[PDB]
C-alpha cells in the first residue's frame, strides 16, 4: 500500500516517480483506482496487464517504463485537477494510453528509421513509432487473461481503443504544431466546443503532448537530470546518422553538445510554452506546468549568463 509521502505528493503536478521501480506499478494502480475507481478493472487482469506492459519496454535511456508511468502520472494530475470534464471511458482510456504510448521503443525517431528503411517504416509510413506503440498496445491485450476491458460492451470496447489510438497517434511531436495552432485559433475567436467529437480529440491530443513533455515540468534538479537521459539517445541516434554517412542536425550531434542551453532555449520558446499557455487556456487547473516550465526556461536562461 502506497506510502504516506506518495499519498500527498502524488497530487502535485512535479511528482516524480522515484527509483523503485517495483513501486510503480502500485502507484499506477492507485492513480486508476482514485480516477477510475476500484470496480473499474478485474485487480488480477491489471496487473497481469501491467506487467506485461513493463516487460514491453526496452532499457533504453529515456523511452522507457519510468518515461512511461511519468506520462500517465501527469495525466492523473491534469484529470484530478478538471472533475467533471472527462468521461469515465476517456479517464480509464487515458490512463492506460499514456502507460502504453511509447511500448518496445528504440531510442530512434521516426526519421532514423526512415533514413535507415527500417522495416517499421514501410509498415507505418507515418507516425511510425506511435503506430507500433498502438499495435502493441493491442497485441498486449489480445494475449489470454490481458483484456482490462473484457467488461465492456463490444461497442465500448472498440471507442476506448479508438480513444487510446488517438492518444498514442498524439505523441507524435510532428502533429503537435498543426494541433496547437487549429486550439490556439478556436480559443481566439471563442469556437471551441468541448462538446464536438473534433475538437475534444483535439483537447485530448495536446493533453497527451503535455503528459509527454512533462520532464519540463518539473522542478529544475528534475527537469536539469532528464536533460541527460534524452540527450543520450538524440546523441546516440546522431553517432547511427554519421554511420549512415548523414550529418545530424546540431541536436543530435554530441559534437554541439556545449550548445545545449540554447537548443533548450529554442525548445521551451517554440513548443513547451507555447503547449503548456494553449493547455493552460483551455484548462484553467492545469496552470502549475505552465508556472513549473516558465521556471525552467529561467533556468536554462540563467546556465547561458
Ligand atoms: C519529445 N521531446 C521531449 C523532449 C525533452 C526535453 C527536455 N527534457 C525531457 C524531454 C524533447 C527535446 C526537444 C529538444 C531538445 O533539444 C533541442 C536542441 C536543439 C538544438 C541543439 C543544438 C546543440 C545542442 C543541443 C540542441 N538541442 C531536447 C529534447 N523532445
Ligand atoms: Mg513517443
Ligand atoms: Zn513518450
Amino acid at each position: 500500500n502506497l506510502p504516506a509521502r506518495i499519498c500527498r505528493d502524488i497530487e502535485l503536478f512535479h511528482f516524480d516517480i522515484g527509483p523503485f521501480e517495483n513501486m510503480w506499478p502500485g502507484i499506477f494502480v492507485y492513480m486508476i483506482h482514485r480516477s477510475c475507481g476500484t470496480s473499474c478493472f478485474e485487480l488480477e487482469k491489471l496487473c497481469r496487464f501491467i506487467m506485461s506492459v513493463k516487460k514491453n519496454y526496452r532499457r533504453v535511456p529515456y523511452h522507457n517504463w519510468k518515461h512511461a508511468v511519468t506520462v500517465a502520472h501527469c495525466m492523473y494530475a491534469i484529470l484530478q485537477n478538471n472533475n467533471g470534464l472527462f468521461t469515465d471511458l476517456e479517464r480509464k482510456g487515458l490512463l492506460i494510453a499514456c502507460l502504453c504510448h511509447d511500448l518496445d521503443h528504440r531510442g530512434f525517431s521516426n526519421s532514423y528509421l526512415q533514413k535507415f528503411d527500417h522495416p517499421l517504416a514501410a509498415l507505418y509510413s507515418t507516425s511510425t513509432m506511435e503506430q507500433h506503440h498502438f499495435s502493441q498496445t493491442v497485441s498486449i491485450l489480445q494475449l489470454e487473461g490481458h483484456n482490462i476491458f473484457s467488461t465492456l460492451s463490444s461497442s465500448e470496447y472498440e471507442q476506448v481503443l479508438e480513444i487510446i489510438r488517438k492518444a498514442i497517434i498524439a505523441t507524435d511531436l510532428a502533429l503537435y504544431f498543426g494541433n496547437r495552432k487549429q486550439l490556439e485559433e478556436m480559443y481566439q475567436t471563442g469556437s471551441l466546443n468541448l462538446h464536438n467529437q473534433s475538437h475534444r480529440d483535439r483537447v485530448i491530443g495536446l493533453m497527451m503532448t503535455a503528459c509527454d513533455l512533462c520532464s519540463v515540468t518539473k522542478l529544475w534538479p528534475v527537469t536539469k537530470l532528464t536533460a541527460n537521459d534524452i540527450y543520450a539517445e538524440f546523441w546516440a541516434e546522431g553517432d547511427e546518422m554519421k554511420k549512415l554517412g548523414i550529418q545530424p542536425i546540431p541536436m543530435m550531434d554530441r559534437d554541439k553538445r556545449d550548445e545545449v542551453p540554447q537548443g533548450q532555449l529554442g525548445f521551451y520558446n517554440a513548443v513547451a510554452i507555447p503547449c503548456y499557455t494553449t493547455l493552460t487556456q483551455i484548462l484553467p487547473p492545469t496552470e502549475p506546468l505552465l508556472k513549473a516550465c516558465r521556471d525552467n526556461l529561467n533556468q536554462w536562461e540563467k546556465v547561458i549568463r
